[PDB]
């Protein structure tokens, strides 16, 4: 039975265009062009400013999110266009995917550790579908409650149930890096 997906697909029209949507997603001044500052500044803002993170999780959170983007060759100072985007996101995708068939934790995986310590209100690496609603729609890469429910139909939710960051990591595994079949929907209609 199939696990999962180590393979890239980079000439996927339907893996650039998640990628394409989620850059003009990001460019809110509509300039072509996105920098590391405002990636981190986004993400820092979200969880200080909406969901209450303490300065120890908001460093731990800040480290992640600069290394997940900077493995996209994202910089501080330095402008990334679209031509500049997709090509460093081929590079950040076989990046993980090594990480993931290493068995080495992934940025994705770091990212959504410190993420879910700030979400998870118990702080066990465990989020409602509420908490999940209220990350989604403060960073504002899901809208409508509707496509925050798609996603705990496609995880697999524990018996709480919740969503933990080994579930969500095996989910962008193939949303993100591979395209997988399987992964679709995950954002509901939010992200083609
Ligand atoms: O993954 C995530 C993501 C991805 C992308 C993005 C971006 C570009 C691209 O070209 C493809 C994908 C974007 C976002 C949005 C964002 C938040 C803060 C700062 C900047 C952007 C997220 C959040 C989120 C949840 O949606 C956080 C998360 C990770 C790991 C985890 O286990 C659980 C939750």
């Amino acid at each position: 039975h199939h696990h999962g997906k180590l393979t890239s697909d980079f000439d996927n029209p339907r893996w650039i265009g998640r990628h394409k949507h989620m850059f003009n997603f990001l460019d809110v001044n509509h300039n072509g062009k996105i920098s590391l500052d405002e990636m981190v500044y986004k993400a820092s803002d979200i969880v200080i400013n909406n969901l209450g993170a303490t300065p120890e999780q908001a460093k731990r959170h800040k480290d992640a999110v600069e290394a997940f983007f900077g493995g996209a060759g994202m910089k501080y100072g330095v402008e990334t266009d679209w031509p500049a985007y997709i090509e460093g996101w081929k590079k950040l995708a076989t990046d993980e995917l090594e990480k993931y068939a290493k068995n080495e934790p992934t940025l994705i995986r770091i990212w959504g550790d410190a993420l879910f310590d700030i979400v998870d209100k118990d702080q066990n690496g465990a989020i409602t579908l509420d908490e999940w609603k209220a990350y989604t729609k403060a960073a504002g890469i899901i809208q409508s409650s509707e496509d925050c429910e798609e996603t705990f139909r496609v995880c697999d939710i524990d018996e709480s149930g919740q969503l933990d960051v080994d579930e969500m990591t095996r989910q962008h595994l193939g949303f993100w890096y591979t395209m997988d079949p399987a992964c679709e929907k995950l954002y509901g209609g939010a992200v083609p």
